[PDB]
C-alpha cells in the first residue's frame, strides 16, 4: 500500500470517485484495511458510492462456506432480519460497519466504527454481537479471533467513554448511556449487559452513574445510617439530614428510590424469617393452623405473586428463561415451591409430621437467600462473588475425602466385625463415624479393644470385647486391634491434616487468583440488582399486594456531535502518542538516515564531475 | 517471520542506523577532501 | 451394517471404554465391601 500512495497517489495524477470506485470494491472484498483507510481518504464520496446492489455483493463475499453464509442462507442482504434472529428478535458507515463485523474483518471493523456516529453505543453493539457470534461459532478457532476482536471494542468503547465522561460528566453519563439506543430498543446499558462487557461495567464513570440511580433523587453521598433514621422516622425525611405538591413530591422521591426499597424489602424479609420461626418453633400444631400460621400462608402467597411479577415482566418464553437465568430467583422458586408442599402436607390428615419437616428445610433455603444482601455492599458482594469460585476446590476435597472415608471405614469395619450387622448401623460405623472423627469426636472406647471389657459374646473362635457405645456394636473382635488403632492413626494424620491443610492451600491460591476477575464480575452485577429494584413495586411484600391491586431532536445531533469530537480527540492523541514513541522515531531515524546517505552519493558523484572538468 | 522479526526489533535497526551512519561519515570525509582540493585548484 | 458401525463406534470409544470399566470397578468394590463386611465366615466360601 505504501507504493500506491508513493507512487499511485504522488500527486502528479488526478483521480475521481469513478476511477476509486472499483479499486475501492476490490480492497473491500480482499480485506486490504490500508488501501480502503487511503482510498477514502482521498475525497471519496462513500455515501454516494455504496449501492444495494454493491451491499449484496460484499455479503455474497463471505468466505466459501463461513457461518455468514449459514445465516445468509436460512435467511437482497436480509440482513436486518439475521440481526433480528442472531439478538432474539426481542449514514453507509455504519452498515459497512456491520459487514465487517459479520466476516470478522477485524482491521475494517475497526477502522469503520473510527468513522462511525454512535462510537460508544457502536462500541459495544459490536462487543455484543461478536461474542453471540462467537458463541455460536463452530470453527472453535474463528470463535477465537471473535472473542479477540469484542474485547478490543469493550477496551475502545471504555476507553473513549472515559474522555467523554471527564469532559462532561452529565452530559456523557445521563445523555450518552440512559438514552436509547441505535439499532435496537434496549437502552444502551442493556446492551453492556447482554454483552456481559464487565470491563466497561467496572468504569469508574458507570460505576458512579449507578451509584447515582441506586439512591435515585437523595444524593448519592448520604450516610447509611442518615437513611436508616429517615426509613423509622419518616417525618424525618422533611429535615435537612437528608440532600436531593412538594411536600408529596420528595415523599415519593424518597419511597421511590430503589435504595429505599431494597432497605424496605429487606426488612420485611427479615420480619418474615422472624415469623416464620416463631410459627415452625411454637405456632405449628396438628391442628388447624392458628392465626399466625395463616398470616405465614397470606405472607408467602404475596411473596410467590410477587416473584410471578417479575418473571412476567423481566415473548414469553424469552422473558421466563432469562428470568429462569438468575440464580437467586431460581432460589425464590425452589423455596416457594417448598414452601407449597409444606402447607399441602401439613393440611392434610396424615401427613403433618412429612409437612413440619419439609418447613424445616424450606425455612432453610429461605435464609441461605438472606445472603442476596451482601452483594450489595462493595467490600462484601467481591467476597461473595469468590466464594461461588471455591465449589471447584471443595468438590475436589469431597471426593478425594469420600475415597478415604470408604477406604478407612470399610477396613476398620472389617477389622471389628461387630455382631449388630445392622444395614442402617453398617452405614453408620461405616462414614458416620468416621467424618466425626474429622472433627474431634474420636470415640477410642468403640474402637481400641484396651479400653473396653472382655466377654464371651459368640460361640464363634477367637476373642472378643464388649464396646460401652450404644452404636459401636454389641461385640468386636480382637483378633488384630493394634492394625484398627494404627488405621485411626492414619486416618486422622491423612483426612485432618493433610487433606484440610491442603483444602486451605487451594483456598488461599483461588483466592489470589480470582480476587481480580470476582470484582469486576460483581461491579457488573451491580447493575442487574439496580435495574430489579428500580421497577420493583414501592411497597414491602406484607403490604406489596396492594401494589399489586392497583397495578391490576437537535439536541441528540448536538450530544452526537460531542460524540464525535472527543472519539476523534482520543484517536488524534493515540496516534500521535505512538507517532512519538521510541521505536517509531527510532524508525523515522533510520529512514532520514538513508535520504542523507543518497544525497551524499548523488553529492559524492557531482564531486568527482565537478573535479574531472577542473582540466 | 521470525526472522524478519528480529531484523525490524529496536536494537537491530539502532544497530543498522549507525552502521549506515559510520558509511555517512566516510562520505563525508571524501567530501570534504574533495572540496579541499577543488579550493586548491581554483587558482 | 450401518447399525453394527454405529454400535461398534459408540461402544469402542476410549472415553466409554473408560466409563464402562469405570462403573464396573465400582460395582467391584461394592461387592467386595458386601462379602467383607457380611458374607465373610469360617465356613468355606
Ligand atoms: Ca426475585
Amino acid at each position: 500500500v505504501d507504493i500506491a500512495q508513493s507512487e499511485l497517489f504522488r500527486g502528479d495524477i488526478q483521480w475521481r470517485s469513478f476511477h476509486l470506485e472499483a479499486s475501492l470494491m476490490d480492497a473491500l472484498l480482499n480485506d486490504r484495511p490500508e488501501f480502503v483507510r487511503l482510498l477514502i481518504s482521498h475525497g471519496l464520496s462513500l455515501g454516494h458510492f455504496l449501492t444495494p446492489m454493491r451491499l449484496a455483493q460484499l455479503y455474497s463475499a463471505a468466505p466459501s462456506n463461513s457461518l455468514i453464509r449459514n445465516l445468509l442462507d436460512q435467511a437482497p442482504p436480509d440482513v436486518g432480519h439475521v440481526l433480528r434472529m442472531l439478538l432474539g428478535k426481542m449514514a453507509p458507515w455504519s452498515d459497512l460497519l456491520l459487514w465487517a463485523l459479520l466476516l470478522n474483518r477485524a482491521q475494517m471493523a475497526m477502522y469503520f466504527w473510527e468513522m462511525g456516529s454512535n462510537a460508544v453505543s457502536s462500541a459495544l453493539g459490536a462487543c455484543l454481537l461478536l461474542r453471540v457470534m462467537a458463541r455460536l461459532e463452530p470453527d472453535a478457532e474463528e470463535a477465537a479471533r471473535r472473542k479477540d476482536l469484542a474485547f478490543k471494542f469493550e477496551g475502545m468503547g471504555v476507553d473513549l467513554f472515559g474522555e467523554c465522561y471527564r469532559s462532561s460528566e452529565v452530559r456523557a453519563a445521563r445523555l450518552l448511556l440512559r438514552r436509547c439506543p441505535l439499532w435496537g430498543d434496549a437502552t444502551c446499558l442493556q446492551l453492556a449487559m447482554q454483552a456481559d462487557a464487565r470491563a466497561f461495567f467496572a468504569q469508574d464513570g458507570v460505576q458512579s452513574l449507578l451509584t447515582q440511580k441506586w439512591w435515585g433523587d437523595m444524593a448519592s453521598t448520604t450516610p447509611i445510617w442518615a437513611l436508616v433514621l429517615a426509613f423509622f422516622c419518616p417525618p424525618l425525611i422533611y429535615t435537612r439530614l437528608i440532600t436531593f405538591r412538594r411536600c408529596l413530591r420528595r415523599w415519593f422521591h424518597f419511597w421511590g428510590a430503589p435504595v429505599t426499597i431494597f432497605m424496605g424489602n429487606v426488612v420485611s424479609y427479615l420480619l418474615f424469617l422472624l415469623l416464620f420461626s416463631r410459627v415452625l418453633l411454637v405456632d405449628f400444631q396438628p391442628a388447624p393452623p392458628g392465626s399466625l400460621e395463616l398470616l405465614l400462608y397470606f405472607w408467602a402467597f404475596t411473596l410467590l405473586c410477587e416473584e410471578l411479577r417479575q418473571g412476567l415482566s423481566g415473548s414469553l418464553s424469552q422473558r421466563l428463561r432469562l428470568y429462569l437465568a438468575d440464580s437467586w430467583n431460581q432460589c425464590d422458586l425452589v423455596a416457594l415451591t417448598c414452601f407449597l408442599l409444606g402447607v399441602g402436607c401439613r393440611l392434610t390428615p396424615g401427613l403433618y409430621h412429612l409437612g413440619r419437616t419439609v418447613l424445616c428445610i424450606d425455612f432453610m433455603v429461605f435464609t441461605v437467600r438472606l445472603l442476596h444482601i451482601f452483594t450489595v455492599n462493595k467490600q462484601l458482594g467481591p467476597k461473595i462473588v469468590i466464594v461461588s469460585k471455591m465449589m471447584k476446590d471443595v468438590f475436589f476435597f469431597l471426593f478425594f475425602l469420600g475415597v478415604w472415608l470408604v477406604a478407612y471405614g470399610v477396613a476398620t469395619e472389617g477389622l471389628l466385625r461387630p455382631r449388630d450387622s445392622d444395614f442402617p448401623s453398617i452405614l453408620r460405623r461405616v462414614f458416620y463415624r468416621p467424618y466425626l472423627q474429622i472433627f474431634g469426636q474420636i470415640p477410642q472406647e468403640d474402637m481400641d479393644v484396651a479400653l473396653m471389657e472382655h466377654s464371651n459374646c459368640s460361640s464363634e473362635p477367637g476373642f472378643w470385647a464388649h464396646p460401652p457405645g450404644a452404636q459401636a456394636g454389641t461385640c468386636v473382635s480382637q483378633y488384630a486391634n493394634w492394625l484398627v488403632v494404627l488405621l485411626l492413626v492414619i486416618f486422622l494424620l491423612v483426612a485432618n491434616i493433610l487433606l484440610v491443610n491442603l483444602l486451605i492451600a487451594m483456598f488461599s491460591y483461588t483466592f489470589g487468583k480470582v480476587q481480580g476477575n470476582s470484582d469486576l464480575y460483581w461491579k457488573a452485577q451491580r447493575y442487574r440488582l439496580i435495574r430489579e429494584f428500580h421497577s420493583r413495586p414501592a411497597l414491602a411484600p406484607p403490604f406489596i399486594v396492594i401494589s399489586h391491586l392497583r397495578l391490576l431532536k437537535e439536541a441528540e445531533r448536538k450530544l452526537l456531535t460531542w460524540e464525535s469530537v472527543h472519539k476523534e480527540n482520543f484517536l488524534l492523541a493515540r496516534a500521535r502518542d505512538k507517532r512519538e514513541s521510541d521505536s517509531e522515531r527510532l524508525k523515522r531515524t533510520s529512514q532520514k538516515v538513508d535520504l542523507a546517505l543518497k544525497q551524499l552519493g548523488h553529492i559524492r558523484e557531482y564531486e568527482q564531475r565537478l573535479k574531472v572538468l577542473e582540466r
